[PDB]
């Protein structure tokens, strides 16, 4: 219909950012080795990397992990202390901005072999 209009100049505002992602995967590759692993999410632009951001989930030291390939959805995590519980939190990044990111923390078990048929 009929055109014009009035108010604040937000349009350029960061829309093209990429979407909350999915939950994480953890392969605990051991007692102080981990690695998660993202799922590519929704961004009308192309993404330029990734950001794994991981603390004691208690609080402790906070260690951003920066991802140099936009396809690398999984990153291994290592130097972690045992019995501890630690907060990954995913984020993706595009040419428009940081947009959400995903909380997983996981829960380091060490001596555990799983169930016992018997």
């Amino acid at each position: 219909g009929s055109s014009g209009s009035s108010g604040s100049h937000d349009s350029r505002l960061t829309a093209g950012v990429p979407d909350t992602p999915t939950r994480l995967v953890f392969s605990a590759l051991g007692p102080t080795s981990l690695r998660v692993s993202w799922q590519e999410p929704r961004c009308e632009r192309p993404l330029q990397g990734y950001s794994v951001e991981y603390q004691l989930l208690n609080g402790g030291e906070l260690h951003r992990l920066n991802i140099p390939n936009p396809a690398q959805t999984s990153v291994v995590v290592e130097d972690l202390l045992p019995n501890h519980s630690y907060v990954f939190r995913v984020r993706a990044q595009s040419q428009e901005g940081w947009g959400r990111e995903r909380e997983g923390v996981i829960t380091i078990e060490s001596q555990v072999s799983g169930p016992s048929s018997g």
